[PDB]
């Protein structure tokens, strides 16, 4: 017996409700300022513990942030002073990273760090060998995204974690596009994991950063230093106050994703197959290794596609996805496909297309 209605389309109704409940509690006459304070504290700690558990981490190994952007900066710039102190100034990353990994690292490159920006080539997938080949005794950090946001191509962060964990080098993973979608990979001993709320259907303005302890090293978490100051919040790593409703929204989005992953997987792949079959006779071209890809992101090159044909098929793609999912379309910044070995004319002619089942 189902008695509910299906109002919200860009955010699951259960996520919306929890957010709303917490906001009205924050705004309303829900007890007194004190009584809500107790409630909000316990709620945040419940969220922290549940979220940490989805990556096999202890509650004290996770902080909340204002987004994966802030998580990435905290993780990467936060390691710079330790790097200067121990003479570990070599960083390895990929040239296909999101700007919230690229830019902090380009900032460090201008401050005396040596940063290697590895190019994956046409597969769009960094290889383990490619990283391990560049590994040095004084390599501070490897940063590798879990899933490329433009192409959906899954990186081998789980394999790398097993190898880097046995070294003094830290691994950071920007999992904004991987969290929830490839859960198994993030239970591996990756040192730092950045998580984005809105990527898994939570409100914008909230994220998380996992910082794992290493048992051998007395019992230290990553030796991060703060980039902001003023308050004890989030183990001093993120001072100020985050909005409690959004944090609780993040935890609910995660919980839905963990529980309904199989359903999401099937519906996303089912739509993928139908979209691909529509694209088969069009001379759009698929970018990235399709053996290593999240089911819900497709990157298409329209280099050989004339303008009128472009418009027709985009209509047909949206229409195929209708009543099954909501869709997104965006031009891909040329740098990502140039890092994948594409010539200029093609690298600036790509469309990112993704869908979220309803």
């Amino acid at each position: 017996t189902y008695l509910d209605a299906a109002a919200t389309t860009r955010v699951d109704q259960r996520v919306a409700d929890i957010v709303l409940h917490w906001m009205t509690a924050e705004f309303g006459n829900a007890g007194s300022r004190h009584e809500y304070g107790i409630r909000a504290k316990r709620g945040v700690e419940r969220a922290r513990e549940y979220l940490a558990s989805t990556v096999s981490a202890e509650p004290d190994e996770l902080i909340f942030t204002s987004g994966a952007t802030e998580s990435n900066n905290i993780a990467l710039l936060g390691l710079a002073p330790y790097g200067e102190r121990t003479g570990r100034r070599h960083i390895i990353t990929s040239a296909i990273e999101h700007k919230a990994v690229l830019e902090p690292l380009e900032h460090l490159a201008g401050r005396g760090f040596e940063v290697d920006f590895l190019t994956p080539g046409p597969s769009g997938r960094i290889s383990v060998e490619g990283v391990m080949e560049r590994l040095r005794p004084d390599t501070l950090l490897v940063s590798l995204m879990h899933v490329n946001n433009e192409t959906g191509v899954i990186q081998p962060v789980a394999e790398l974690a097993q190898q880097l964990r046995a070294t003094p080098t830290y691994l950071h993973v920007d999992a904004a596009q991987g969290y929830g979608k490839v859960p198994g990979d993030l239970t591996t001993p990756i040192d730092m994991i950045s998580i984005s709320g809105h990527k898994i259907g939570a409100p914008k303005g909230v994220g998380a950063l996992v910082t794992r302890r290493r048992e051998e090293m007395d019992d230290e978490r990553v030796p991060l230093e703060p980039i902001m100051f003023g308050g004890g919040q989030e183990r001093k790593l993120r001072p100020g106050t985050l909005p409690v409703p959004l944090i609780m929204g993040l935890a609910e989005a995660a919980k839905i994703f963990e529980a309904e992953h199989a359903q999401w997987q099937v519906a996303a792949q089912d739509l993928r197959s139908r979209l691909l079959a529509g694209l088969a006779s069009t001379s759009f071209q698929v970018n990235g290794d399709q053996d290593h890809v999240v089911p819900h992101i497709l990157n298409l090159s329209f280099e050989d596609v004339d303008a009128e044909a472009f418009l027709v098929t985009l209509k047909d793609l949206v229409a195929v996805a209708t009543g099954s999912a909501s869709t997104s379309a965006s031009f891909t910044p040329s740098h990502v496909l140039r890092a994948m070995g594409l010539p200029e004319e093609a690298a600036s002619k790509s469309l990112r297309f993704s869908w979220t089942p309803g």
